[PDB]
């Protein structure tokens, strides 16, 4: 295995790596376009060129064998494969089409005012207590926990267990380590509870959930698939959105001159969030599995091989980005892989962007200055990058 390519001892699932990932991500890029990780016996690609290429060759680098370390072809799935994320065309085309229609631009346009109003109120609220708050619990998590479940049609009370439930999702794409084991145990007590809220009788009319269920009535999807697709949105959208808003606030808080540009021109809100996604990519990695013997950037990769993609690294590859390590809210961000690329490119990106834009717009208008006011605590996850705590001080406009 790994014949003809550079072998490395880098551990992409170690907490030491998660705590300070950039130096090693650079090592991965400089070693070659294709490397082999001896600690896990899997191939890896960290440059923008190859990551983009692989993501856009869904036939060759499939997702139906799992986007995690396990090969669902060779091994009986230890967890049920996602009917959307871990499906290849044409199956994927069918379930994707439903979600794509439900999370359309027209839908976002209808939700915009409500999302903005909630954002403005949240910021006024935070300022009222004083600027001294935790950007994670009080904003990165609080804001989406309000508007996202609302748009989904989930009940108002008991949202306290959505994150505990959602923590399993992306950790499950990693090996059976302590992070994985802890997320499973933390999620267990809420599994049945959250699944129940995704059944048709429990969804508020008009929300994402109810609209998805309507597709059961026509035949596009079965009554059994419907609640699973609904739950997939929650799973795929909670930690990612929290980490996304967290990254944007973290970036603007650490680089005051960029927040100054934003305040001077609030219309940069959407791009400041997009740049935050490129710079501090919520979804750092995940796998694809080869379905045939292939040639990739000079390397020979056999069929049935797991390939680990580093989206964060691709988003900071100097071969593609000028001054990659600089957070620039006016940067031309088009092309970054923070939401992936190709047939699987985040079907929920418009929702995520709406939320992010709206939060940063409220900040740009209501806050005069932002500063980190205490020790930062990073949230460790097998495939995601995020913060557990970020004390900051918001100065009123
Ligand atoms: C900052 C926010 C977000 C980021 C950075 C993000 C990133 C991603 C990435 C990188 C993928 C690709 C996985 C692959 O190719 O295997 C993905 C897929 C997906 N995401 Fe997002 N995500 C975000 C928010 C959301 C939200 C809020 C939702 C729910 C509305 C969501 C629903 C999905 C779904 C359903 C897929 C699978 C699409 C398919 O397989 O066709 N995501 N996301």
């Amino acid at each position: 295995h790994g014949a003809g390519v550079p072998h490395l001892g880098i551990d992409p699932f170690a907490l030491d790596y998660f705590a300070d990932p950039y130096p090693e991500q650079e090592t991965l890029r400089e070693a070659g376009p294709v490397v082999y990780l001896d600690k896990w016996n899997v191939y890896g690609v960290a440059r923008y060129a190859e990551v983009y290429a692989v993501l856009n060759d869904p036939l060759t680098f499939c997702s139906s064998r799992g986007v995690g370390l396990s090969d669902f072809k060779k091994e009986k799935p230890w967890r049920p494969p996602s009917l959307i994320l871990e499906a290849d065309p044409p199956a994927h085309t069918r379930t994707r089409a439903v979600l794509s229609k439900v999370l359309s631009p027209a839908t976002m346009k209808r939700l915009r005012d409500g999302f903005a109003a909630a954002a403005d109120a949240k910021i006024d609220e935070l300022l009222a207590r004083g600027g001294n708050i935790d950007a994670i619990a009080d904003l990165a998590e609080a804001y989406p926990l309000s508007v996202f479940p609302d748009a989904m049609g989930l009940k108002q009370e008991g949202r306290e267990n959505l994150l505990p439930y959602a923590g399993l999702v992306f950790n499950a794409f990693g090996p059976p380590n302590e992070l994985r084991q802890s997320a499973i145990e933390r999620s267990a007590p809420h599994q049945a509870y959250v699944a129940e809220q995704c059944q048709r009788p429990n969804l508020a009319p008009g929300g994402f959930g109810a609209c998805i269920h309507a597709f059961s009535d026509t035949g596009e999807i079965t009554p059994e698939e419907a609640p699973l697709l609904v739950r997939s949105l929650l799973s795929a959208g909670l930690d990612t959105t929290v980490n996304g808003i967290a990254a944007a606030v973290y970036c603007l808080a650490r680089f005051p001159d960029e927040f100054a540009r934003l305040r001077a021109d609030p219309s940069l809100a959407r791009n400041a969030f997009e740049e935050a996604v490129r710079f501090e990519s919520p979804v750092q990695t995940f796998f694809r599995t080869t379905t045939r013997d292939v040639e990739l950037a000079g390397a020979t990769i056999g069929e049935g091989e797991k390939v680990l993609m580093f989206l964060g690294s691709a988003n900071r590859d100097p071969r593609r980005w000028d001054d990659p390590d600089r957070y620039d809210i006016t940067r031309k961000t088009s092309g970054h892989v923070g939401f992936g690329s190709g047939v699987h490119m985040c079907v929920g990106q418009l929702v995520a962007r709406l939320e992010g834009e709206v939060v940063l717009a409220a900040l740009a208008r209501k806050v005069a200055a932002i500063e980190i006011a205490g020790p930062l605590k990073r949230r460790f996850n097998n495939t995601l990058r995020g913060l557990e705590s970020l004390p900051i001080q918001l100065t009123p406009a």
